């Protein structure tokens, strides 16, 4: 689709089973999802936003479907104040900023 | 242009008669820029990301170019991380998503 920028560019994923709202966010280097199970290893991580950093569980070969799009990549997991579809998957899907 | 996201999305601003390098950011809501300064008065606002919250000045009907588009809108001045055009200047230059 074509997606606009009136309001936040809000769309459904898949992840785990489970259906969230997600963000599409090229700011984002990442993808940051709220406290979640997710299968197999992690390790932690630090990454900063523009209040600050935050701790977050890494896993890595994440499938997600991105408003009907499947992708798979690393997934952030913690206390994100909201769930965000960086650049790590936004470039899985062909998304692209255009003007 | 058509901006893929295999790397952030940085482009050349003019604010101010000086060029500045900024991320076009479609998970920010608002503009913000690194100190400098603005003319007129200014506003309080409070932005909050990852981490938390930061407080800024907030400037209305600032001149602004942004890879060469012409914008007058509100820019926010304060201790950001980085330089990010947000939604409500995105919408002024046109930009969609597109995937
Ligand atoms: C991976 C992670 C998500 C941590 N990245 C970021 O937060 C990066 C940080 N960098 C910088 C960085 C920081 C540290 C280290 N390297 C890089 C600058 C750009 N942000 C991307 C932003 O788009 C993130 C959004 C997240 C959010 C959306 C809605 C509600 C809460 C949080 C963000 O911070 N947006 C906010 C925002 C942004 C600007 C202006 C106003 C507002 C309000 C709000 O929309
Ligand atoms: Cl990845
Ligand atoms: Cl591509």
């Amino acid at each position: 689709p074509q997606i606009t920028l009136w309001k936040r560019p809000l769309v459904t994923i898949k992840i785990g089973g489970q259906l969230k709202e997600a963000l599409l966010d090229t700011g984002a280097d990442d993808t940051v999802i709220e406290e979640m199970s997710l299968p197999g290893r992690w390790k932690p991580k630090m990454i900063g936003g523009i209040g600050g950093f935050i701790k977050v569980r890494q896993y890595d070969q994440i499938i997600i479907e991105i408003a009907g799009h499947k992708a798979i990549g690393t997934v952030l997991v913690g206390p994100t104040p909201a769930n965000i579809i960086g650049r790590n998957l936004l470039t899985q899907i062909g998304a692209t900023l255009n003007f």
